């Protein structure tokens, strides 16, 4: 079923997706997936998926969840680090 959260660069969920296991990366790992740190506009997340974004790195203090289909991470072009886990999973 769904057990990761996918992630879009263009609005409306447009272009490519990409999902990750449930942990966190940071600024240097999200470009590993081919994804800048600041870029990501879209995220498809459905129920039994949480996630958390973090736009400073090593967790400052501002920090963002989401848990449901944001066409639009917190800040424009700001994601540092990170988080994807499974709610309650699915089947």
């Amino acid at each position: 079923g769904e057990k990761t959260v996918k992630l879009y660069e263009d609005t409306h969920f447009k272009g490519y997706s990409v999902e990750l296991p449930v942990g966190d990366y940071n600024l240097s790992s999200l470009i590993s997936r081919g994804a800048l740190n600041d870029d990501l506009s879209s995220a498809r997340v459905p129920s039994g998926l949480r996630l958390e974004v973090f736009q400073h790195n090593n967790f400052k203090g501002v920090r963002d969840f989401y848990t449901s289909d944001a066409a639009e991470l917190s800040r424009d072009n700001d994601a540092s680090s990170v988080r994807v886990s499974k709610m309650e999973t699915t089947n």
